[PDB]
């Protein structure tokens, strides 16, 4: 199964200027909660974001030019990339926008965290039909001292 993880801000804005104009303590917590041991695949906008591997998971790079660092697998295409993950019973798309518009037509999860933030951004998540899925998870909370922004978490499945 091919899952998309996001956060998404008002308007699905997801990044600006490569990067998430916002700090959540607890949407990376529950980043790593569901990604930890699972594959996860990135373009490489988003790997030049985080400079290093994402720790306890396969790191698998969508770039269509030559890979540049063997700490990591590089594919050139969105069938390279799921078959570089093997028979794994979930495979996590992390972004950053092109990707995801790639993968979401293969997805039959979304885990997204919307946060209730204005910011400016230059990069959106997919357009995606509401009708399609499915609310299985769905977990409010209000901002606190150290997450600055109310948010949800939510995850839903392909109907
Ligand atoms: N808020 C959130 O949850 C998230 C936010 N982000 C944010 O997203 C933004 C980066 O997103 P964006 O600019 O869209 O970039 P991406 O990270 O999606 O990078 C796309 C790059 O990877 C390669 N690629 C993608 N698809 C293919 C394919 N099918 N075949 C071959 N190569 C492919 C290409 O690189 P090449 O040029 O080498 O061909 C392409 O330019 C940043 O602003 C980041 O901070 C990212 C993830 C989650
Ligand atoms: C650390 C990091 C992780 C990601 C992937 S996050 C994700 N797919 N889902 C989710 N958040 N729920 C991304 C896209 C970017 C970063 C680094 S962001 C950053 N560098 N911001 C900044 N420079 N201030
Ligand atoms: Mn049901
Ligand atoms: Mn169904």
């Amino acid at each position: 199964m091919i899952s998309l993880i996001a956060a998404l801000a008002v308007d699905r804005v997801i990044g600006m200027e490569n990067a998430m104009p916002w700090n959540l303590p607890a949407d990376l917590a529950w980043f790593k909660r569901n990604t930890l041991d699972k594959p996860v695949i990135m373009g490489r906008h988003t790997w030049e974001s985080i400079g290093r591997p994402l720790p306890g998971r396969k790191n698998i790079i969508l770039s269509s030019q030559p890979g540049t660092d063997d700490r990591v697998t590089w594919v050139k295409s969105v069938d390279e990339a799921i078959a570089a993950c093997g028979d794994v019973p979930e495979i996590m798309v992390i972004g950053g926008g092109r990707v995801y518009e790639q993968f979401l037509p293969k997805a039959q999860k979304l885990y997204l965290t919307h946060i209730d933030a204005e910011v400016e951004g230059d990069t959106h998540f997919p357009d995606y039909e509401p009708d399609d899925w499915e609310s299985v998870f769905s977990e409010f909370h209000d901002a606190d001292a150290q997450n600055s922004h109310s948010y949800c978490f939510e995850i839903l499945e392909r109907r």
